[PDB]
C-alpha cells in the first residue's frame, strides 16, 4: 500500500552546490527571510556546505515495477537544521521549510548525472523538473531528458571539503 515512507538513509556528507560557471549557491538566513542567490568564487574559500543524504527506493516485485538492476537513488538537501529543500510548483522555485519527520515525495530528489563530476537533481513528484539557478538564485528549472541537453544552468557540482 505504500512504497514511498519506511525508507533508511545510505550515506550522509557534507557539500556546497556549486553551478558548472565555477559559481557557489549562497543562502543567506535572515531572522525569518530566506534569500538565495549565486556568488562567483575566485580562491579555496570554504563557502556555505549543504548535508546531502543518499536515499534508495524499493519496488515491489511480482505485481508493478519492472526494474531493470537499476534503482533510482534519491537525494536530500539540507543547508540548515530542520529546514530543507523543498520544490514549490506554486512559482516554480525551491525554498527550504520545516516539515515534520516523515519527509514528503517533494523531499527526496532523484539524483541523475550529467557529466564526468556533475550531478543534477530531479523531481521524484514531478518528472521532468530538475533543480537549477533560473535567473540568480535556485528554481525548478523545467529541462527534457532530450529535447535539452545543454543546459549549464541544470548542472550542479559537488565539493568534498
Amino acid at each position: 500500500g505504500s512504497s514511498i515512507t519506511g525508507i533508511s538513509p545510505i550515506t550522509e556528507y557534507l557539500a556546497s552546490l556549486s553551478t558548472y560557471n565555477d559559481q557557489s549557491i549562497t543562502f543567506a538566513l535572515e531572522d525569518e527571510s530566506y534569500e538565495i542567490y549565486v556568488e562567483d568564487l575566485k580562491k579555496d574559500e570554504k563557502k556555505d556546505k549543504v548535508l546531502l543524504s543518499y536515499y534508495e527506493s524499493q519496488h515491489p516485485s511480482n505485481e508493478s515495477g519492472d526494474g531493470v538492476d537499476g534503482k533510482m537513488l534519491m537525494v536530500t538537501l539540507s543547508p540548515t537544521k530542520d529546514f530543507w529543500l523543498h520544490a514549490n510548483n506554486k512559482e516554480h522555485s525551491v525554498e527550504l521549510h520545516k516539515c515534520e519527520k516523515p519527509l514528503p515525495d517533494q523531499a527526496f530528489f532523484v539524483l541523475h548525472n550529467m557529466h564526468s563530476n556533475c550531478v543534477s537533481f530531479e523531481c521524484k513528484t514531478d518528472p521532468g523538473v530538475f533543480i537549477g539557478v533560473k535567473d540568480n538564485h535556485l528554481a525548478l528549472i523545467k529541462v527534457d531528458s532530450s529535447e535539452n541537453l545543454c543546459t549549464e544552468n541544470i548542472l550542479f557540482k559537488l565539493s568534498e571539503t
